């Protein structure tokens, strides 16, 4: 039908996947905070003794 | 006191503010994709007439 | 001080797939305004 | 198509501040890293 379909339907093809790389990204992110959380702590239980 | 004090402080004042830009962000990535859902929603409904 | 070297270590691999999937993500964004330009210039001529 | 274009130009400055942010987010994991390399270097002494 219309040129508004095709491109519509891309759009919403190519923001299901730029919202599925968002979501794997943030996993991602998440698990490097972590990591450094867990550097931090023991930094200071190590001060700590 | 030893220096691991002072890097796991300034480490944990800087992860404070990352993560702190890491959620901004996120709601300033989740707006844009509203609109973008708009954009797309009235693409449809207007081929649709 | 066995555990923060290794650590350490993971963390420099995460951060190169976060980095990664961060520039893939610039890519597909870049593809979905395309798009949007697309619609735009459409929306303009009426 | 008056709503459209309209969320058009709210698109771009939206697209504009996340990419501001994005980039600022950059400047302060790279901050961030260089504190964890000096604990790493300190680690390697022991």
């Amino acid at each position: 039908f219309s040129q508004l379909l095709a491109l519509a339907s891309l759009l919403g093809q190519q923001q299901a996947e730029v919202q599925r790389c968002r979501e794997d990204l943030q996993k991602k992110e998440s698990l490097m905070m972590e990591t450094i959380a867990k550097i931090k702590a023991l930094a200071l239980e190590h001060h700590h003794h």
